[PDB]
């Protein structure tokens, strides 16, 4: 049945650019918060990634923690799996970080760190059109089509309380604090 | 850095739990809502799983949605590695519960069909024991370990809002829902 295949295939969407928006703005608290314990969690990073390419293999993790005097459950390979959530096969710094860096540890002033980046006009709110050009633009300019808006908006209603259309700091916080 | 590692390694076995507890709470939901559009989805996977194997490859999925009438985005093996959370490389019933079913449709009904199996005694509160049970055991009977019960303790801390170490019905939706 397609209505239903429809509902489905839009859903699908939207579980996978929630993935995509939380894992960005944990890239960008790692790049921009200048926070002490962030940047500690940055220096294991490289040094388990010892080739220096951004992404470590399941193997140079495993080793690297092993190195520091750990002793890993014996079912680390699925948690390593999880990890890996593009399904890749490796872990980039990204991943690292999104599984690294607890959630609980997100202050307000972390968390606002990100904010401010997807709120790109300094407006208190994240709209479509900015979200839309921070996630297939990177950056505040250039051009997105209304498909991409839809599909954008589709996704700020599973993170809206206020049903304004609009992503306020409080509903962030919620998105990305459990 | 060994004591570094240890965070490190703890945090990471905290995302994978909490991966775990949402998936089997989407399970649970499914399972036990009753609710039509839930049993909808249920017949959706029912189709596309055509030898009843319980899981479906990632051809067998596409190939549905094709036969459906739908148009696949040319990314869609980005997505269907996304929605694999587990890494296995097929996409179990939980999976597509778990991807297809919408956090925002989840209705308080609905997330309490959840929570009360979390919830053992009935009395309100999901304790560190009740959810280790839950996870470790199935049910609520059952040995589960001191360290069993720190890892689930590390987990709570993620969600708890009000510091009494236990998830309350709030919480828990708050967990539930971005
Ligand atoms: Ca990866
Ligand atoms: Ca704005
Ligand atoms: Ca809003
Ligand atoms: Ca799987
Ligand atoms: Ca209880
Ligand atoms: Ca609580």
């Amino acid at each position: 049945l397609y209505f239903q295949g429809i509902h489905v295939l839009e859903n699908f969407k939207n579980y996978g650019l929630l993935l995509k928006f939380q894992k960005l703005a944990m890239t960008i608290i790692a790049q921009q918060s200048n926070d002490y314990d962030v940047e500690k969690l940055k220096s294991t990073f490289l040094v388990l990634d010892e080739d220096g390419k951004g992404y470590i293999t399941k193997e140079q993790l495993k080793k690297g923690l092993e190195k520091d005097g750990l002793k890993l459950p014996y079912n680390f390979d699925l948690l390593l799996d999880q990890i890996d959530s593009d399904g890749s096969g490796k872990i980039d710094y990204t991943e690292f970080i999104a599984a690294a860096l607890d959630r609980k540890q997100l202050s307000k002033k972390l968390i606002y760190c990100a904010f401010r980046v997807f709120d790109v006009d300094n407006d208190g709110e994240i709209t479509t059109a900015e979200l839309a050009h921070i996630l297939y633009n990177g950056n505040k300019k250039g051009n997105i089509t209304q498909r991409d808006v839809n599909r954008v908006k589709r996704m700020i209603r599973d993170v809206d309380k206020n049903n304004d259309g609009k992503i306020d700091f409080h509903e962030f916080s919620e998105m990305m604090k459990l």
